[PDB]
Formats: C-alpha cells, sequence, structure tokens
C-alpha cells in the first residue's frame, strides 16, 4: 500500500508513505508538518475531512482547488500535492492538499516589535500577492493575518482566495460593491495593527465592527452614504455621528521607535500610507498600483515580483460538489 495512517493532534491523517514525522502546527484548519523523503524537504500538509459536507465548505474547497492550479506567484500559495487515500467516488472522504512548510503565520509575527524594514517587506509582498491574484480577475475580500504564513528570510505566501470579520472592508461590510482596492482596507487594517498591537475593529457582529470603524476613522461623507442601498443607508446616516480621530492621534508616536532619523522618518512614511489604506469610501482609498510607489514601500519594487503573468460559479447538491472535487482531485 502507498499510504499508512498517524494520529496527529485529534485526527487521523492517512498519507503517502513519502511523508514522515508528522507533527501538528498552528491552529484552526487541520494542517500537519511533514518531511517529504522524495523532495528532501519540509512539506506543510493539510486535511480536508468531508469537504462536500455542506454546499458551503464544498464551494469553498471546490473554488480553492482549483485557483491554487491556475495562479503562479511566489507570494501566493502553490500546491506540491494534493491526494486522497479513498479509491472510488463512492469511498471518497478526504483530501490531502501539501505545500512549503514555512515557520510562521502572520498573527505571531505581528505580536513582535518589527523594524520599518521587516514591516514594509512584509506588505510589500501582500501587495505584490494581492496586484498577482487581481491580475487574475480574483479580488479576495477576507484577507487576514491567520490565512497569511512567513519564513525567517520574512518570505510571506497567502494561502486563500476569499469570498474572523475585523479585516473586511466597509463594502463587504455594509454590501456596496467593490473594485480592487477592497483588498486595500485590509492590508491596512494588518499594518495598524502590526503598529498598535491590538486589533483595529474587532466587532463581535458586524454592527459592532461598524461602530468601531466610524468612532475611530468618523462618519464618512455623504457621497458615500448615497452609494449605500437605500435601507443600509437609513441604518448608516442615523448612526451616532463621528468627527473622527487624525491619523497621529489613531497610532501615536509612542508605538514608533525614535531612536534614529531614519527611524523618524520611515514612522512619518508608515503613517502617511496608513491614512492612506484605511480609508473608508473606497472611491478616496488608495490603490494597489499606488500603495506599491508609495516612499515606505517602494524601495523593495522589483517589476518581477509586481508585474508578473497570471496564468463560472453556480450552486450544487453536496452529491454533485463530491464527484466534481473527485474529479479534480483525480484530474
Ligand atoms: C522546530 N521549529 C524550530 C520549527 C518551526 C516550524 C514551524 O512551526 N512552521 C510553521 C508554523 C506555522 C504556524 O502557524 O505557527 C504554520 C506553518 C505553515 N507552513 N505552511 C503552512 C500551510 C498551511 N496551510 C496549508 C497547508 C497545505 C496545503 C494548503 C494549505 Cl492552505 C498552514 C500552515 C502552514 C509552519
Amino acid at each position: 500500500n502507498q499510504f499508512y495512517s498517524v494520529e496527529v493532534g485529534d485526527s487521523t491523517f492517512t498519507v503517502l508513505k513519502r511523508y514522515q514525522n508528522l507533527k501538528p502546527i498552528g491552529s484552526g484548519g487541520i494542517v500537519c508538518a511533514a518531511y517529504d523523503a522524495v523532495l528532501d524537504r519540509n512539506v506543510a500538509i493539510k486535511k480536508l475531512s468531508r469537504p462536500f459536507q455542506n454546499q458551503t465548505h464544498a464551494k469553498r474547497a471546490y473554488r480553492e482547488l482549483v485557483l491554487m492550479k491556475c495562479v503562479n506567484h511566489k507570494n501566493i500559495i502553490s500546491l506540491l500535492n494534493v491526494f486522497t487515500p479513498q479509491k472510488t467516488l463512492e469511498e471518497f472522504q478526504d483530501v490531502y492538499l501539501v505545500m512549503e512548510l514555512m515557520d510562521a503565520n502572520l498573527c505571531q509575527v505581528i505580536q513582535m516589535e518589527l523594524d520599518h524594514e521587516r514591516m514594509s517587506y512584509l506588505l510589500y509582498q501582500m501587495l505584490c500577492g494581492i496586484k498577482h491574484l487581481h491580475s487574475a480577475g480574483i479580488i479576495h475580500r477576507d484577507l487576514k493575518p491567520s490565512n497569511i504564513v512567513v519564513k525567517s528570510d520574512c518570505t510571506l505566501k497567502i494561502l486563500d482566495f476569499g469570498l474572523t470579520r475585523y479585516y473586511r472592508a466597509p463594502e463587504v461590510i455594509l454590501g456596496m460593491g467593490y473594485k480592487e482596492n477592497v483588498d486595500i482596507w485590509s492590508v491596512g487594517c494588518i499594518m495598524g495593527e502590526m503598529v498598535r498591537h491590538k486589533i483595529l475593529f474587532p466587532g463581535r457582529d458586524y454592527i459592532d465592527q461598524w461602530n468601531k470603524v466610524i468612532e475611530q476613522l468618523g462618519t464618512p461623507c455623504p457621497e458615500f452614504m448615497k452609494k449605500l442601498q437605500p435601507t443600509v443607508r437609513n441604518y448608516v446616516e442615523n448612526r451616532p455621528k463621528y468627527a473622527g480621530l487624525t491619523f497621529p492621534k489613531l497610532f501615536p508616536d509612542s508605538l514608533f521607535p525614535a531612536d534614529s532619523e531614519h527611524n523618524k522618518l520611515k514612522a512619518s512614511q508608515a503613517r502617511d500610507l496608513l491614512s492612506k489604506m484605511l480609508v473608508i469610501d473606497p472611491a478616496k482609498r488608495i490603490s494597489v498600483d499606488d500603495a506599491l510607489q508609495h516612499p515606505y514601500i517602494n524601495v523593495w519594487y522589483d517589476p518581477a515580483e509586481v508585474e508578473a503573468p497570471p496564468p463560472d460559479e453556480r450552486e450544487h447538491t453536496i452529491e454533485e460538489w463530491k464527484e466534481l472535487i473527485y474529479k479534480e482531485v483525480m484530474n
């Protein structure tokens, strides 16, 4: 047999024999660290249990499997291998996805005191990854630190393809319609969180989250309000009003290292970029291309990374999703 089974965490992993020394990593999906004896390197193995168990799980698993094949960029997940230990469609239960083993997820990195060298390079790569997605017509809308992983040399990869809701843009929260700079918002939320070491807009639901947005950034302009459908517009127009805080007060000097002129200047640059990404109205929020030209970011700008080439959506029953997924897994 090509497979063996082992108990990692609370789950059973049935994997190709090439993958050895399985060890659990992180929290959440169900993922393992392993040594791959064929490639002679360390990999991560994700177990999707019964991805066809409901139409929501199924649509996501299918969509992501299909896009992981599509895409080609060093800041986006690229699969090394995909397999099921089950031999037939009737027996089909689980899918295993294999990729590079990194060193940490971005939530761990955010907890570090980071210099501007590291923070700017992390943000640079997020923007390269996001630009690549958009170039293939993929607008993420749910970018968040827990789905981003990092190596020790600060190399980063985004692991999912989008649509914890703290990183979602106003247009997502309010059902507005969006363009590509919807994902800037989330990058802006991550950046702010790297500075504050606190989640910027930690709402338990969308009402609470909107409240924390307006409390800090201020009530948006009328121009913004009339882009909202009338009933959501009613809600938003009738919230308690807020003038909002300036970005120096949102992100005080105390948050930034002040030990050199380099760092003083980089602090002012970081706050400038933040003030252009955390903008409620997407008509006035910075784009991905403009952000890549910002002085905080442009020091890293490599056209081979920024301008790399990119290579329907119905509903189905779970029976139908199982077959669709089984097919993709088998090719
Ligand atoms: C001995 N020490 C020093 C070594 C430390 C090494 C170490 O801990 N590394 C490490 C830590 C953490 C973490 O989160 O804390 C996460 C990872 C990680 N690397 N690649 C992944 C892919 C997925 N998802 C995934 C996997 C496969 C396919 C598809 C997907 Cl989406 C999920 C998590 C990871 C690695």
